């Protein structure tokens, strides 16, 4: 480029910066092409072009001005890249601001989508505010290859589409530009099928939607509604390995955590809306907005000491009682709680408070509602036409055709969309088995095998691998969490090793073992010591997340207190012992709302949590217990640096079944960070109980779940114990401990103690 051209850019004299900025073809070679990427990055000292799908990174050079950058790259196609931008000591990674020089679909957009590889397809499908022919308006586009006609109906045309008939491009996608309308336009697509039947559809790629049960889509100028402040969070995430950090998740269903009064408006980030009543049977209650949740949930979670909030599915869904798991508006956060910018504000405020956001994401199926994706264009478009692979008959839902390029693209670009536009830090996928198996919940003779004769759903496995490959390439330090309940191998292993590419898997076996164990009267736990210890036998085959989820406190299973045997004191004590054990056992942590304060009743999605219980001491004490346990977890490296290495754990003794005692070490990089954990799972106290330890010295009683401030009896070791040079459990030293009833101790050597 010349200095004249650069200076026109620097000084805002250039007539159209897209002519020069962004990605431009310089020449074509025999088997490759030479491209230049240019950027004007005021205040940046350095920049790079990352090509994350090729695992490449190329420096940019300043050209004529220290803040104007160019990068020349030879490659056949330069479709997917990011800019890394360094401004002083800080780096950010963004998409190129000059990536897309028109609002309309290009030939290249259509080709990539036809192949299933358009990772940013949501920039062009849906509804986007833009300019065509010099006039500002909205560009609409929708994939409906077998429709006979499609028209845009909406508020702007009184729902009559005759003068807003779309144009079909390349026999596949319909488009229309509508001048002088903008954000907040309410619309649907009116489709005529090959039989001549006329019907109405919400926008698959819509960014916002009316409030259930209304279904119209709403135009959002998605890149001009919110200003983020989370660049330092994002940089730390990108440059960190979350597997080596504390990860303690508070699982939340946004609709049912806390309700407000339906007698007043729902406040939003600078504005308000009509209240969204929770149900016709509880009409004085409304949902809180994403704004109000930012103001109330976030400081609540920060004070409790969790590292992450995991949301049950926030994508648009028509029925409260699905909990979010039956989604019809994949590209929009539900309007139950306000607007897209209110959810952005929520995530930005989490990041400000040092809390990450994990979304339950639902790629496995979709319901049959007429406004949604079903039978979209008069054919089985999103779902597979064969019900043996295209329906989950026991659920009444439809299964995506994962092998179909445009369907795969809808879902792969969807997962990326939430990281891009909403800055989320992870995803969790429920019921991954539902996708993996061609015989899932199907009777003999009502499914067919794969091309090799097996039950593996090959197209779904390919899709899951593609999602995880891409997600970690574009967003390296995220969490991708699976619940898979059939012992599929290598769920949380890299795709190149034959894994499915998740980085964490819920330890469902652990969860069953623990809850079944604690439900047993304590005298009888001696016949079930194997529930305590078995999950370590297969533990190192996956990277496990220890999750006690919403699914365990519904349908007659009771909430946590109710699962426990004994009198009220003992029920509380059992809860504290279980969760102390959970937080000391190797693996990351997840627990659901209401578990932290001892709600007696099961979770009810139609009401809110029983907050009045926190007026009473026993619930306050349990909540203080969790507050302190989360604080300890973040403070003790041996509870989180080596979760997934042999070094990080070793049983001391797990043979005393008759007294339901087990003990173990946790380790980290510094030997002085090793912890001694001792568990007593009966109400029998032990005044003298010997436990082998590796070193001489004073072992501080760092945590004691029977402490009085947690509701316990206050039994224990009054600060700590000096080890004896008395070999025990195959260790050269030992502690003679007092073990409180239905409790866990964590001890830690203080090598600086005065003898
Ligand atoms: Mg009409
Ligand atoms: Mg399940
Ligand atoms: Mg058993
Ligand atoms: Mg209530």
């Amino acid at each position: 480029i010349s200095a004249d051209q650069v200076n026109q850019i620097i000084y805002n004299l250039h007539h159209d910066p897209f002519e020069i900025l962004g990605c431009h073809l310089l020449e074509e070679g025999k088997n490759t092409k030479k491209w230049v990427v240019r950027a004007y990055l005021p205040k940046a000292e350095a920049a790079w072009v990352i090509r994350p799908t090729e695992r490449k990174e190329d420096p940019m050079n300043s050209v004529h001005h220290p803040n104007f950058f160019e990068c020349i790259i030879e490659t056949p196609e330069l479709n997917h890249y990011q800019l890394k931008v360094k401004e002083g000591e800080h780096e950010k990674v963004i998409y190129d601001p000059y990536a897309f020089s028109s609002p309309y679909l290009t030939d290249e957009d259509i080709y990539l989508f036809s192949e299933g590889n358009h990772h940013r397809i949501y920039e062009k499908l849906g509804a986007h505010v833009g300019e065509i022919n010099g006039v500002k308006g909205v560009y609409f586009a929708v994939w409906a290859p077998n429709a006979r006609n499609v028209s845009v109906i909406g508020d702007f045309n009184n729902w009559d589409g005759r003068e807003h008939q779309m144009r079909k491009r390349n026999y596949t996608i319909w488009e229309l530009f509508v001048p002088e309308i903008g954000s907040g336009t309410v619309y649907k697509y009116e489709i005529k099928n090959s039989e001549g039947h006329i019907y109405e559809k919400s926008d698959p790629y819509g960014f916002y939607r009316e409030v259930r049960p209304n279904t119209a889509s709403i135009v959002v100028d998605i890149d001009n509604i919110y200003q983020w402040h989370d660049e330092e969070w994002l940089e730390k995430r990108r440059n960190s390995d979350p597997l080596k950090q504390p990860v303690s998740v508070y699982e939340v269903h946004l609709g049912s955590w806390l309700h407000g009064s339906s007698a007043e408006k729902m406040p939003l980030l600078n504005g308000e809306a009509d209240p969204v009543i929770v149900s016709e049977w509880n009409p004085g209650a409304r949902f809180l907005s994403y704004y109000e949740l930012a103001e109330k949930l976030i400081p609540y979670v920060k004070d409790m000491g969790y590292t992450h909030i995991e949301l049950l599915p926030i994508a648009e869904h028509p029925f409260d009682g699905s909990w979010g798991y039956q989604v019809t508006g994949f590209y929009s956060p539900t309007s139950r709680f306000g607007r897209p910018e209110d959810f952005m504000y929520f995530v930005d405020k989490c990041h400000e408070n040092g809390i990450g956001v994990i979304l339950d994401w639902v790629p496995g199926h979709f319901p049959k509602d007429s406004h949604g994706l079903a039978y979209f264009d008069g054919t089985h478009l999103y779902e597979h036409a064969d019900p043996r692979i295209g329906e989950h008959k026991e659920w009444g839902t439809l299964v995506f055709n994962y092998g179909r390029h445009e369907v795969r693209n809808f879902l792969v670009a969807n997962v990326l969309f939430w990281f891009d536009k909403y800055h989320v830090d992870g995803i969790r996928v429920d019921a991954v088995a539902s996708m993996l198996y061609r015989n899932y919940l199907r009777k003999e003779g009502e499914w067919i095998a794969n091309e090799y004769g097996g039950d593996e759903h090959i197209e779904a496995v390919s899709f899951i691998r593609e999602v995880n490959t891409l997600l970690f390439e574009y967003f390296p330090g995220i969490l991708s969490i699976a619940e898979e309940s059939t012992e599929w191998e290598k769920v949380s292993r890299p795709v190149y090793d034959g894994g499915l590419g998740f980085n964490l898997k819920w330890d469902m076996g652990w969860m069953h073992d623990m809850l079944d164990y604690f439900n047993i009267d304590p005298y009888f736990r001696q016949y079930h010591q194997n529930n305590v210890t078995f999950s370590m036998l297969y533990y190192y085959n996956e990277n496990f997340m220890l999750a006690l989820s919403h699914d365990e406190i519904v349908h007659g299973k009771s909430n946590m207190l109710g699962k426990m045997p004994g009198d009220e004191w003992q029920k509380y004590a059992n809860v504290r012992a279980l969760f102390t054990y959970m937080y000391t056992h190797p693996g990351k942590k997840t627990m659901f709302m209401s578990m932290e304060f001892g709600q007696w009743s099961e979770w009810n999605v139609w009401g809110d949590l029983e907050w009045h219980l926190l007026q009473y001491e026993p619930h306050q004490q349990l909540k203080q217990f969790f507050t302190d346990l989360n604080a300890l977890y973040q403070q003790e490296p041996a509870l989180y640096t080596h979760d997934f290495e042999y070094h990080g754990f070793e049983w001391i003794d797990c043979n005393d079944n008759t007294h339901s005692v087990v003990s173990f070490l946790r380790r980290s990089d510094d030997p002085n960070d090793s912890l001694v954990v001792v568990c007593n799972f009966t109400p029998q106290p032990h005044s003298h109980y010997r436990i082998g330890v590796p070193e001489a010295g004073y072992y501080v009683e760092l945590f004691n779940s029977d402490a009085k401030q947690y509701g316990g009896s206050n039994m224990g070791n009054l600060g700590g114990k000096w080890a004896d040079e008395w070999s025990f459990h195959n260790k050269p030293y030992s502690l003679d401990l007092c073990l409180p009833p239905l409790a866990v101790l964590i001890l830690k050597l203080d090598p600086t103690k005065v003898p």
